[PDB]
């Protein structure tokens, strides 16, 4: 470490304490159970809106993760509000797994069961396990995990979408030219992501086994040899429906690849992944990273240089792994510079504010939610959460 690691880390910390923390508390909703759904550009809660499972779930593994490693009694009491919600209008008591979404009040929305949900459902329950100790939530996430092996994995991968009895069906999710995508790099990252967690806490073999699988087709399926780049929206084989490239997850994946390896009991396999991880830590720096912030996706020949709050926090976690791995300063600089990048652009300046969730290339802000069912505490909570761990 040095000084500059040593400020780095205690300025995260004391984000996270002083902005981030205190927003996400007050999302709480103690009418219905869980946390609102929607907050307006101008900082307007919808207490009416629909409730995405992702985000409640996100909820639950953030204030989780903040009591394991900050001892937040309140962070605890937090992350109970949003498990009681998981458990009481998300979990299927019928068929099983997570609904997709429910009304402000737990009426369901749409009852079918995508991997994305699930996995999420997975890395959030065991978080909470860790920092609460209940076993119906353990026995919640080890069900959601033998859903997704026995149901809902094939030779290629996971199918990603299903009806609500686990018959399967098209997914969800398109291209830009309104093409289904049935294989996303997306999807199965998180449930690398999950089974990590999983796995960490729960040394069974039948996880052991599951990880290694999908960190295996990681390797040989989703990324692109040589190139720094995974694949994004993929046919059922996984090749590609468009050249595309999407820096953010390149970076992500970089260092949850890279957690994950240290699980691995396959020695070859292990090197293979964390010389992958190296090689797009240094692409994503050569190519993406414009001397202040990371750009965000390029679609063939088109890029897009907006500046997303959850790419730039997956850069600072990326470039500090890098830099961890490496001990090239280079990287390092990249995550600092990352970092005082989002606090002078991305950070709401505000009051009752977070972060924003974009500027534009030329750094001005855009009329987007604060709280959405895609913008969550996950992806800048675990930013300064890493690096909390991280730094002695």
């Amino acid at each position: 470490g040095s000084m500059d690691i040593t400020m780095f880390k205690e300025d995260l910390k004391s984000h996270l304490e002083e902005k981030i923390i205190p927003f996400w508390q007050s999302l709480k909703d103690d009418e219905f159970g869980g946390y609102y759904g929607y907050m307006d550009f101008n900082l307007n809660i919808d207490r009416k809106a629909q409730k995405g499972c992702v985000l409640n779930s996100r909820i639950l593994w953030f204030f989780s993760a903040c009591y394991n490693v900050l001892k937040s009694e309140k962070c605890k009491e937090m992350a109970f509000h949003a498990f009681e919600f998981l458990k009481n209008k998300f979990w299927d008591k019928e068929y099983e797994g997570l609904f997709w979404s429910v009304s402000h009040k737990g009426v369901p929305v749409d009852v079918t069961k995508h991997v994305y949900v699930q996995a999420f459902g997975i890395y959030g329950l065991s978080e909470y396990y860790e920092a609460s100790g209940d076993e119906e939530a353990l026995h919640m996430a080890k069900r959601l995990f033998e859903i997704l092996e026995t149901k809902c994995k094939r030779e290629n991968g996971y199918t990603e979408q299903f009806e609500r009895n686990w018959q399967e069906k098209e997914n969800r999710f398109l291209s830009e030219n309104g093409v289904i995508a049935s294989k996303t790099m997306n999807t199965h990252l998180h449930v690398l992501e999950s089974y990590t967690n999983l796995y960490r806490l729960l040394k069974l073999d039948d996880v052991y086994e599951a990880l290694e699988w999908i960190v295996r087709l990681f390797v040989d399926k989703i990324y692109k040899k040589g190139t720094g780049h995974f694949k994004v929206l993929c046919d059922d084989n996984w090749n590609e429906l468009i050249k595309a490239v999407s820096y953010g997850h390149d970076i992500e994946a970089s260092w949850l690849l890279d957690q994950a390896a240290k699980y691995l009991k396959d020695e070859k396999l292990k090197e293979e992944v964390e010389k992958l991880a190296l090689e797009v830590a240094q692409i994503t720096l050569k190519e993406a990273f414009d001397g202040q912030s990371l750009i965000n996706e390029m679609i063939e020949d088109r890029i897009d240089r907006s500046k997303i709050w959850w790419v730039e926090a997956e850069t600072v976690v990326g470039f500090f792994n890098a830099y961890q791995k490496t001990k090239e300063e280079i990287y390092l600089d990249a995550a600092i510079k990352t970092w005082e990048f989002i606090k002078e652009h991305l950070v709401d300046r505000r009051k009752n504010s977070e972060w924003l969730w974009k500027v534009n290339e030329d750094l001005e802000a855009v009329n987007m939610p604060i709280v959405e069912q895609w913008k969550c505490p996950y992806h800048n909570g675990r930013m300064c959460l890493e690096i909390i761990k991280r730094v002695d």
